């Protein structure tokens, strides 16, 4: 049906609000700083 991830690896570091994949720690800190505010991009709206 609807295919997705059979067999993908994972990386040691994961977001916590858009569970973003990264490969170094300090880079995903800056990264999960970045998730503060409301409205920061734009709503989904669907
Ligand atoms: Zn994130």
């Amino acid at each position: 049906g609807s295919s997705g991830s059979s067999g993908t690896g994972e990386k040691p570091f994961e977001c916590s609000e858009c569970q973003k994949a990264f490969n170094t720690k300090s880079n995903l800190i800056v990264h999960q700083r970045t998730h503060t505010g409301e409205k920061p991009s734009g709503p989904s709206s669907g």
